[PDB]
């Protein structure tokens, strides 16, 4: 099986034995993500397993991540699903999520270029991901990671029912991150790319912010009706106005006015050719 000879050779799958599990992940935040060593790379893994119908989505992942490849969506290392227990095993980030990251980041550090940076990052894996014809459905700041050097990448921690509080709440038979769901999405189960390009928007609202809750103090039966009406959150206090303009852009009612993500990274990449985001920041302010 393991040798490159056999038919049933899968470059993917690795030796169980090769992997050193340690300690489950963020306190168990994660689910059944357990950190792990690469023993022969002398490397830190993510690896996440089973718990005691459910076998199919779990394979259905890992035959995704071995589709795709970009610098900025966190990288498949190998599997295990020859025979349970099935794992799957990722590159672990030093800097751990996003969300937390943002909160309790030295912000002399994490300054606006460091923010318009991870941004970047974020569109340039979306803008891979809809250029692949992929729909990421959960695309918020929990769901990044953060490693060296202000690197961010796009993760999927199938989060819906794992985390506690109100980030996800209970609607159209299942969990959904309300604050983070385009409208059509809420109303009509419609879900794309330009619903990921919705929900990027209010990604880019958390960074703006340093991850705070969006629409904070609005009730989330508020939130559709509000929509609807034409209401948006207010730029954020130090929000360049393209940077504010790119997030009305993404916030469009409907999905085909919503710009997609190789323009959104095209602007990240043009907007400040020739002026600061440093100097824009402390005009605004
Ligand atoms: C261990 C593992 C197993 C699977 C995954 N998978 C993904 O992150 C992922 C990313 C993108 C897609 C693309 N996909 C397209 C289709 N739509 C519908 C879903 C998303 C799928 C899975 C990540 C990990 N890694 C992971 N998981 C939880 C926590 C951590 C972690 C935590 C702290 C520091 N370093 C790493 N790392
Ligand atoms: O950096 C800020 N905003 C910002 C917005 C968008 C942005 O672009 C992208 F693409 F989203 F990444 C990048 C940065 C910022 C926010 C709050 C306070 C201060 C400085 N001040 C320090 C003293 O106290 C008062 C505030 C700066
Ligand atoms: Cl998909």
């Amino acid at each position: 099986a393991m040798d490159p000879s056999s038919p049933n050779y899968d470059k993917w799958e690795m030796e169980r034995t090769d992997i050193t599990m340690k300690h489950k992940l963020g306190g168990g935040q994660y689910g059944e993500v357990y950190e792990g060593v690469w023993k022969k790379y002398s490397l830190t893994v993510a690896v996440k397993t089973l718990k005691e119908m459910e076998v199919e989505e779990f394979l259905k992942e890992a035959a995704v991540m071995k589709e795709i490849k970009h610098p900025n969506l966190v990288q498949l290392l190998g599997v295990c699903t020859r025979e349970p227990p099935f794992y799957i095993i990722t590159e672990f980030m030093t800097y751990g999520n996003l969300l937390d990251y943002l909160r309790e980041c030295n912000r002399q550090e994490v300054s606006a270029v460091v923010l318009l940076y991870m941004a970047t990052q974020i569109s340039s894996a979306m803008e891979y991901l809809e250029k692949k014809n992929f729909i990421h459905r959960d695309l918020a700041a929990r769901n990044c990671l953060v490693g060296e050097n202000h690197l961010v990448k796009v993760a999927d921690f199938g989060l819906s029912r794992l985390m506690t509080g109100d980030t996800y709440t209970a609607h159209a038979g299942a969990k959904f991150p309300i604050k983070w769901t385009a409208p059509e999405s809420l109303a009509y189960n419609k879900f794309s790319i330009k619903s990921d390009v919705w929900a990027f928007g209010v990604l880019l609202w958390e960074i703006a912010t340093y991850g705070m809750s969006p629409y904070p103090g609005i009730d989330l039966s508020q939130v559709y009706e509000l929509l609807e009406k034409d209401y948006r959150m207010e730029r954020p206090e130090g929000c360049p106005e393209k940077v504010y303009e790119l997030m009305r852009a993404c916030w469009q009612w409907n999905p085909s006015d919503r710009p997609s993500f190789a323009e959104i990274h095209q602007a990240f990449e043009t907007m400040f050719q020739e002026s600061s985001i440093s100097d824009e920041v402390e005009k605004e302010l």
